RNA sequence: GCGAGCGUAGUUCAAUGGUAAAACAUCUCCUUGCCAAGGAGAAGAUACGGGUUCGAUUCCCGCCGCUCGCCCC
């Protein structure tokens, strides 16, 4: 038969009361959620065991459609258990569960998903999954390991069931109130009426000005109660505290800054109202509990560490801090291996070793005593020294030799090194090379260990005997387990040397590269029955392939009305959110009714492909229904409505900005040099400028921001000038996209970048190494990348000063200076990406740092020009003149004359500079600067051999001195020769 | 508050249970006199305290200050 909604819960409930839970009744108050419940926030906090199993309705005025819309409504039943602490068995248990539930496990793709759950409302977060059967999200699974501000001791385990979905994706109904609740009565006749009239209530007819006088009243009155050690009723009165905010939020009026001032009110209530539980619990003694705590051949080594789940980008990291660890080791222990290769899999990290001996290499070596000069004296004995070596090392005196090296020669000594029997090694030295892997995050399940994910078993294997070692409480032995629910539940290995042919006995491809080789060389064949081909991001196949133990990949079709909307859009959905392969026509290379997605597994192929295009075709209902709802009006009116987005809260929102900038686009469209035909349209293509962030698509497909814009204004019946500029305001969006192409998109973009730079410059916002508040060195980076790989003239600290003149708040002179630096830095660490050597651009920077183009091509043309041979002899010659100047600068009060002049030498000097000075300018190159400067070098050798610059006479010193420094101030504007590497 | 990483000439850097190395800068000088260019020398140091050992820049502990997460935000 077909199950019902009033007896899921009764197959729910009296399942986890055999396993020894103890099922209570719901909520009281209107609860925003299903964890805010005072059963699972108050109880998780202190060490008593906990196993609780309820259902409870769940409010939240946010997703309030005025109960239409299938997937959304305002009031959903939850299924919440708790476990504390948790018993090994937490992700067995849940199956075993939806199997009694009525559902098959051995015909459906179950899956675990990364997702990782944080609330900053309460302070609590965690690691775990959500489940996916058959593309559905039906199932949240979380390891806590923080609430309030204490640390959780024991760590706790919630298994969230969402009930509204799992019968509506099970009985086949394809709206919600189709849902039948039991034999004879449907769900969507009787709680409708909890959903119309409340969805009215919540969006235009709740009454703000009690609201807003009820929430400070209960904030007070919560905190006099816990002012009074009464715990309970001061956690009662927060969560209809909590309730007034988000029916508040509901209608709208709640502005973009008032929202920091509730969440932060909010949070501090909540931190400082769970730190009296704990504090009031542990006086009456804790009466639940309390929770505490010969010679060989060489034969392979296999080192396995089967763990539960762990991340698409976590596998990759860590089979490489193992396996590169791992082969430094047994160097360290003189051990001689073969062929050492890592393997990685969703469940194991494994390592295979081959040919490692029994035995450690026997041999001695000679050790570095004192100095034999101390430790040996004139006449006598050794002394002290000699003999506390020989004490040491138990050797005999006469073992000394001594061998000339350094200024006294030595003390040398012969000693042993104790060949062990190659298996002790491991044993001590595994727990430390197991536990030297380090992860981005990480969580505990028993013990004070971290690692990403919790251990659960140990296969280390070593010829025929085992290593005994026991890390985690888990002691290593010889049983590996393949896939779930198969016949090989558990398989025991006999010999390391037969362990890679048994896991492909069990199904399991292990090999990394191996899967990608069996999943594009299928699914290119299931194209070919359509006349197709598929689509192959390699960000999308790298993630792909670390879902899944045994690929098999499965087609499916949808119906082809879904054609009308945007092209970048069914892609965007298929490839971000259920992560499937969209299929391309060889001809006419459009998009096709078609889909390949991957199971895991053995699994009936007609039920996935049933279940999964029943979720592909629910997901495109909301998308089209979006799309015709955004597509009602133009692009005009959008741009009025764009102010419910903050952009800062000194600056303010993005209509302001979007004035700012359209009003000082005139400026630079002429510090670039573009021409003044062009002026007109520029000045209308900021008047749509990101406009599209206010749409309805793009508010939940944040990838889509920049695209669509181009579509609504092309489909307006714009010219194509300005389509393309207002596409490529964006760009570049992410490393390695392209960059803009069309004249009018260029003057936007940096317009965009100054603005938001000055702007954040402006509230004093600067970024650390680690932290990226904004990202301002990403928007740097655009900028430089724009302004020279499109060959643009620019004046960075002409445009500045422009810029910062229409900013709402005055701005002092340093912040120019400081964004100056900060681009410059930036270019700088741009310019040596390509092989620059850095004392170059570090010595052409500090003259050429306006225009990056021009530094671009200046610093890219010195290096080369370096390699002549002859630019060692200009560097030693230009600045010779220069370490004399410092010091005394009486000179520089005059000027050259041809009346107190010396002998012809100085007059021959001072005529070819003033000959050479013609063709050196600062709007100069770099081409015939030493070509021209190769001639004033010879007269400089006479110059200074022959003239006796001592200051002797005043005037002739100061005249010389002027001279000089004249000479040595050529390269002021083109280059710098002082970090340069000849100095 | 709570973890890690650290600390050697003025700057940059070598090594290991044992008489502390090298560049650069400074200085003293030899070339025809001042800078460049060839040579010789000089001085220059283990953040600080204790413990054990014949003996630790090295092993253990205390403190000083720096840098990074977390706390706060």
């Amino acid at each position: 038969s077909v199950l019902t909604f009033q007896q899921a819960i009764q197959r729910l409930q009296d399942y986890w009361a055999s396993v020894g839970c103890a099922v209570m009744q719901c909520s009281n108050t209107e609860v925003g959620a299903g964890t805010m419940n005072p059963l699972t926030f108050l109880r998780v906090l202190g060490p008593e065991p906990w196993n609780v199993a309820y259902v409870e309705p769940s409010i939240r005025p946010d997703d309030s459609r005025y109960g239409d819309n299938p997937n959304r409504l305002q009031r959903h039943t939850q299924f919440q258990v708790i476990l504390k602490p948790d018993p090994g068995n937490s992700q067995d248990l849940f199956l075993h569960s939806l199997s009694a539930l009525g559902i098959n496990v051995r015909e459906h793709d179950i899956r675990f998903v990364e997702d990782n759950w944080e609330s900053p409302v309460l302070g609590a977060w965690g690691l775990g999954w959500e489940v996916w059967m058959d593309g559905m999200e039906i199932t949240q699974f979380t390891y806590f390991q923080q609430s309030g501000s204490l640390p959780l001791l024991p760590v706790s385990v919630e298994i969230t069931y969402g009930l509204e979905r799992i019968l509506m994706s099970l009985q086949g109904v394809d709206h919600f109130k189709n849902i039948q609740y039991t034999k004879g009565i449907t769900y969507g006749e009787l709680f409708l009426e909890n959903e119309k009239e409340m969805s009215a209530y919540y969006l235009e007819h709740a009454n703000v000005d009690n609201i807003q006088k009820h929430f400070d009243d209960f904030e007070e009155e919560a905190r006099s109660l816990l002012s009074l050690w009464l715990p309970i009723p001061a956690y009662d009165h927060v969560l209809k505290a909590s309730h007034a905010f988000n029916i508040l939020d509901s209608r709208g009026f709640v502005g973009v800054t008032e929202r920091a001032r509730y969440f932060g009110r909010m949070r501090s209530l909540a931190r400082q109202c769970a730190q009296l539980w704990v504090k009031t619990r542990e006086n009456l003694g804790y009466p639940l509990g309390t929770y505490q705590e010969v010679v060989g051949q060489p034969r392979a080594f296999v080192l396995e560490i089967g763990t539960e789940e762990l991340p698409p980008h976590d596998v990759i990291e860590a089979t490489k801090q193992l396996e590169k660890s791992l082969i430094q080791i047994l160097e360290k222990r003189r051990l001689s291996h073969g062929k050492v290769r890592s393997y990685g899999t969703p469940r194991r990290l494994a390592v295979v070793v081959e040919n490692l001996n029994m035995k450690q290499m026997e041999e001695e070596i000679e050790l570095r005593g004192p100095p034999v000069a101390k430790a040996f004296d004139q006449e006598g004995r050794p002394t002290k020294a000699a003999e506390g070596f020989c004490r040491k090392n138990n050797v005999p005196i006469d073992s000394l030799y001594r061998r000339t090296d350094g200024k006294t020669e030595y003390i040398y000594a012969r000693v042993k090194e104790s060949a062990r029997f190659a298996d002790e090694v491991l044993t001590e030295d595994l727990p430390t090379i197991i536990s030297g892997i380090s992860f981005p995050k990480s969580m505990r399940w028993n013990s004070n260990i971290v690692f990403s994910r919790p251990i659960r078993w140990i296969f280390a294997l070593h010829g025929d005997l085992i290593v005994p070692f026991c890390f985690a409480g888990i002691s290593s032995g010889n049983q590996s387990c393949g896939l779930r629910n198969s016949s090989l539940a558990n398989f025991k290995v006999e010999a390391a040397e037969l362990y890679l042919h048994t896991l492909e006995k069990a199904g399991i491809l292990i090999d990394m590269q191996e899967r990608k080789q069996r999943i594009l060389h299928d699914s290119s064949i299931l194209a070919e029955g359509v006349g197709g081909d598929i689509i192959a991001p390699d960000s999308l196949v790298q993630e792909v392939i670390n879902l899944v133990e045994a690929p098999m990949p499965i087609i499916g079709r949808y119906d082809v009305s879904f054609l009308a909307l945007p092209k970048d859009v069914l892609i965007t959905v298929m490839q971000k959110h259920q992560k499937y392969f969209p299929v391309t026509s060889k001809t006419m290379g459009n998009l096709l009714p078609c889909f390949i997605t991957v199971a895991n597994g053995a699994i009936k192929e007609e039920v996935v492909r049933k279940g999964n295009e029943a979720v592909l075709r629910a997901r495109y209902e909301d998308a089209k229904f979006f799309y015709k709802m955004d597509t009602q009006k133009k692009l005009s009116e959008f741009r009025d409505q764009l102010s419910s987005i903050l952009f800062h809260e000194r600056l303010g929102t993005m209509l302001d900005k979007m004035k700012r900038v359209e009003n000082t686009v005139a400026e630079v469209a002429l510090l670039l040099g573009i021409n003044e035909k062009m002026i007109p349209a520029i000045k209308d293509a900021a008047a749509l400028a990101m406009s599209d962030l206010a749409t309805n698509i793009v508010t939940e497909f944040t990838s889509l921001a920049g695209i669509m814009a181009r579509h609504y204004a092309l489909r307006d019946g714009l010219s194509e000038q300005i389509a393309e500029a207002l596409f490529e305001i964006t760009l570049p969006r992410f490393s390695g996209d392209v960059f803009p192409k069309t004249d009018p998109g260029i003057v936007l973009a940096v317009t965009d970048r100054l603005d938001s730079l000055v702007g954040l410059f402006g509230a004093g916002c600067q970024p650390s190494s680690t932290n990226d508040p904004f990202g301002l060195r990403r928007i740097s980076y655009g900028l430089v990348q724009i302004l020279v790989e499109n060959k643009k003239n620019f004046d960075l600290t002409k445009a500045l000063t422009l810029v910062a003149e229409e900013q709402p708040i005055t701005i002092d002179s340093g912040v120019i200076d400081e964004v100056v630096q900060f681009v410059t830095r930036r270019l700088e660490q741009l310019l040596v990406d390509e092989g620059i050597n850095c004392e170059i651009v570090r010595s052409v920077l500090i003259e050429r740092a306006n225009c990056p183009y021009l530094a671009s091509q200046t610093a890219i043309e010195m290096e080369a020009f370096s390699r002549t041979e002859d630019f060692p002899k200009i560097v030693e010659a230009y600045s010779r003149p220069t370490r004399i100047i410092r010091g005394k600068e009486i000179g520089s009060a005059l000027e050259v004359d041809a009346s107190v002049f010396e002998k012809d030498e100085e007059r021959a000097l001072w005529s070819a500079y003033l000959e050479v000075a013609d063709k050196i300018h600062p709007g100069v190159d770099i081409k015939a600067f030493a070509d021209a400067s190769l001639e004033l070098l010879q007269p400089l050798e006479d110059f200074f051999t022959n003239v006796f610059v001592m200051a002797e006479d005043e005037k002739v010193r100061n005249n010389r001195l002027a001279l000089l420094t004249k000479v040595a101030s050529l390269p002021k504007g083109i280059a710098d020769l002082s970090v340069l590497p000849g100095f």
